[PDB]
RNA sequence: CCAUGUAACAGCAGUUGAACAUGGGUCAGUCGGUCCUGAGAGAUGGGCGAGCGCCGUUCGAAGGGACGGGCGAUGGCCUC
């Protein structure tokens, strides 16, 4: 909705800043941000990336912590998962309010896609060439 | 010892083990040692001994420590 159209929801757009209500420009990076920490603290409940689904891989390969049972691996794990998904969401729709702002190629958002993808297969590229 | 995992050994076997492999576990003023000397062991003095040494353990100028006083303690500058 950039015109004639309702403006009740709307992603702040404008070289520079824009600002009449800052009632409008701060909710939206507020339900972004909140919103992708929503979203990848839920991922990783459906997508078997938890806690309790890594240590079953790692007992699976026998892979064990150093001086720890593997109950403990759980709680180990339960000390930087479940934190890394709602902070790493949040950080990653931050990064797309600091893209957007600064109005960047590509309108802000979509870059951080294009930039993990390309980095995704980087993993691909260096392994592969000993 | 504990947990997890799993040819040789456990005179049969084992999915089990004090076996093998990986990794953990022993927290003190108050429970002990540490202190005492007991039977005894054993230095120093001394004696003996070719000598390494050993006999001897009370048979030698064996005290090194005491609140109290003055020179100088003056030191905090003199309360202790």
């Amino acid at each position: 909705p950039v015109g004639g159209l309702c403006h009740y929801l709307s992603p702040p757009e404008s070289f520079g800043s824009v600002l009449e209500d800052p009632v409008h420009a701060v909710v939206y990076i507020v339900f972004m941000l909140g919103s992708c920490a929503f979203f990848s603290k839920t991922w990783i409940e459906v997508s078997g990336s938890s806690a309790k689904d890594v240590a079953k891989q790692l007992k699976e390969q026998q892979m064990v912590m150093r001086g720890h049972r593997e109950t403990s691996m759980v709680h180990e794990l339960n000390r930087y998962i479940p934190t890394a998904a709602a902070f790493g969401g949040l950080c990653i729709g931050a990064l797309s309010v600091l893209a957007d702002f600064l109005g960047a190629i590509g309108s802000g958002t979509g870059i951080l896609l294009a930039v993990t993808i390309i980095y995704q297969y980087f993993e691909i590229f260096v392994k592969e060439q000993s």
